[PDB]
């Protein structure tokens, strides 16, 4: 499906912070909470891809883009962050803040 790919692309391209998630997903909730703790709400979009008729197509495309089909899948300014654990590594090692600083999202 070109349609599914274009829809996913629009989510990633029209939101600086794009998170693909599913219902009742503890590591989705943790990742989203970390990002909101940086006061990123205004530039964040969370898409629940389980509440979607094309979940499998979306997951397969997310795997083409990132190497994994699992949620959460996290993009920052179209760059692949990855999953919650990737976000935690970046956060703890200062890479996340650096990322956000270059975008003007944190001082
Ligand atoms: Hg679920
Ligand atoms: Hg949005
Ligand atoms: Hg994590």
């Amino acid at each position: 499906s070109e349609a599914v790919k274009k829809w996913v692309n629009k989510i990633i391209e029209e939101n600086i912070i794009a998170v693909f998630a599913k219902t009742e997903c503890p590591y989705c909730i943790k990742a989203i909470s970390i990002l909101k703790g940086y006061n990123l709400n205004s530039h964040m979009h969370v898409e629940n891809i389980e509440k979607n008729p094309d979940m499998a197509n979306i997951q397969a495309y997310l795997k083409e883009l990132t190497g994994k089909s699992s949620v959460p899948r996290i993009f920052i300014n179209k760059d692949v962050v990855g999953g919650c654990d990737d976000l935690v590594k970046e956060n703890d090692e200062g890479k996340l803040k650096e990322r956000l600083q270059k975008l003007g999202l944190v001082n």
